């Protein structure tokens, strides 16, 4: 089997991407944030605290003839951005782009943090990291990909995120029309539950490539590119007037700037992030200070190849017995 679904930026900055997902019988379609950095499929629901729902579409399990309470199961998650959610668990039929899993754990939110309530565009998350990170207790549950894997034509999914434009998630096949040149594969460690890999180095604009190992995670559920402070200082030193602002919480730059590109290594291959991808716009409405898309990972404890980096590539999440990542230009 295969599936193919379009993913759409939630706003003009590509702050996140939503993908429609069918849950239940008859189908209830919710727009979920596909997150290769976490392993829970959770949704706004008919059980969510009413004051914490502001415009989201909700899953109502009582209206699904295939929904079953997973007796005694609860879940509770915190994300790197300080956001959180928790609740109870149903199993139900879940379809993405024509690919159907029966008996998927659908984690129904009873509580969500302020950031989730305040974002009307995201109805929940669909985790695509390894199932060892799933938070369901007392019986840990499998991701949508882990449940689908054995049925797929090939045990893979791909992320093709757009810059200010829709993109695609595919399951079970690699669309050879969707990228240029060849796919370079690189080793993955699953020891922390992430798609964790080692970049071979970086360049700033037309500068020389620096060969240096940068361990980090491929994370579709993080907006920005978080890298070591040495690398980030080198990038922003090429932008007149750029500075790290403790009050704003990262590097800012004059909105009148033209930003340089950023290149990262995948083995002997190179992925180029255009400068425009690194502009996240005014820090507040009408400001001439703009927020940078490359930020320090100091204090996060891991480097994160988020959407700023991934949207410059066609990315293969290879779930073979020994997982690997693939990157192509596009
Ligand atoms: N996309 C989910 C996510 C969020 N925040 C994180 C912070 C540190 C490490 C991994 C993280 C993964
Ligand atoms: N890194 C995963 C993640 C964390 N927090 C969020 C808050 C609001 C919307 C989407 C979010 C996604």
């Amino acid at each position: 089997s295969t599936g193919s679904a379009t993913t759409t930026p939630i706003d003009s900055l590509d702050d996140a991407y939503i993908t429609p997902v069918q849950i239940g019988t008859p189908a209830q379609t919710l727009n979920l944030d596909f997150d290769t950095g976490s392993s829970d499929l959770w949704v706004f629901s008919s059980e969510t605290t009413a004051s914490e729902v502001d415009g989201q579409t909700i899953y109502t399990p009582s209206k699904s003839t295939t929904a079953k309470l997973l007796s005694g199961a609860t879940w509770s998650i915190s994300y790197g951005d300080g956001s959180s959610s928790s609740g109870d668990v149903y199993t139900d039929t879940v379809s993405v782009g024509g690919l159907t899993v029966t008996g998927q754990a659908v984690e129904s939110a009873k509580k969500v943090s302020s950031s989730f309530t305040e974002d009307s565009t995201i109805d929940g998350l669909l985790g695509l990291a390894f199932s060892t990170l799933n938070t369901v207790s007392p019986t840990q549950q499998k991701t949508f990909f882990d449940n689908a894997k054995a049925s797929l034509d090939s045990p893979v999914f791909t992320a093709d995120l757009g810059y200010h434009a829709p993109g695609t998630y595919n399951f079970g096949f690699i669309d050879t029309t969707a990228y240029t040149g060849s796919i370079t594969y690189t080793a993955v460690s699953t020891k922390q539950g992430f798609w964790e890999w080692t970049s071979t180095g970086y360049a700033v604009g037309s500068g020389t490539f620096k060969s240096t190992s940068i361990d980090g995670i491929a994370d579709t559920g993080t907006t920005l590119l978080y890298l070591p402070a040495t690398v980030v200082s080198a990038y922003w030193a090429q932008v007149s007037g750029a500075k790290s602002s403790s009050s704003v919480g990262g590097y800012v730059f004059p909105c009148s700037a033209t930003l340089p590109s950023f290149t990262f290594g995948v083995g002997s291959a190179r992925i180029v992030i255009p400068g425009d991808y690194i502009d996240f716009g005014p820090i507040s409405t009408g400001s001439s200070s703009c927020f940078g898309g490359i930020q320090s990972s100091a204090g996060i404890g891991i480097n994160i190849f988020g959407d700023v980096a991934l949207k410059a590539a066609f990315v293969v999440f290879n779930g073979a017995t020994t997982p690997t990542l693939g990157f192509a230009s596009k």
